[PDB]
């Protein structure tokens, strides 16, 4: 509903991602581990959708708020790349657990939901910040495409 809400929403997303990465780095193929990570992944999906809804409810951002939201979104990029790298690194464990289709389903959902979030933030950012967001989102989308290719 306002810029502070969107920033808080983006921080929650950041926390979710870093928690997932921790799960990935511990994954041994065990299905209970997979269940635990999927719960976090589903929380992440919900949190991204919440951010999108809050952004859709928000008026054209001041210059300072636009910078804040742009930097918070772009600040997710290395966390996303790190997280995607971490699950890719565990492809053998994913294959042995037989849960590749779940990873793939999750990746496609997350890409869709993240793209929607970026679109909504572009809509309320300054003209310059929109371009910056779009550019960073291209990079996030590239990273998703690579992970999807690995898991399909
Ligand atoms: C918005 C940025 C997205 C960052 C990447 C986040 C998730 C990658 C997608 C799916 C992986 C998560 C759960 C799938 C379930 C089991 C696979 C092993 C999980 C584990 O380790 O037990």
């Amino acid at each position: 509903m306002d810029a502070a809400t969107i920033l808080s929403d983006l921080s929650t997303i950041k926390t979710d991602i870093n928690t997932l990465t921790q799960h990935f780095n511990e994954f041994t193929g065990d299905l209970l581990q997979a269940l635990a990570a999927q719960a976090v992944e589903q929380q992440l999906e919900s949190d991204i959708d919440q951010a999108t809804a809050d952004a859709k409810a928000t008026s054209a951002l001041s210059a300072a708020d636009s910078t804040s939201v742009t930097n918070a979104l772009l600040g997710l990029k290395p966390d996303i790349v790190t997280s995607l790298d971490a699950i890719v690194a565990k492809k053998p464990q994913v294959d042995s657990a037989g849960v590749g289709s779940l990873v793939l389903s999750d990746l496609n959902a997350l890409q869709s939901k993240t793209d929607a979030l970026s679109g909504a933030l572009q809509d309320i950012a300054t003209a310059t910040d929109k371009d910056t967001i779009a550019s960073g989102t291209q990079d996030i989308d590239a990273a998703f495409s690579s992970a999807i290719a690995v898991f399909s």
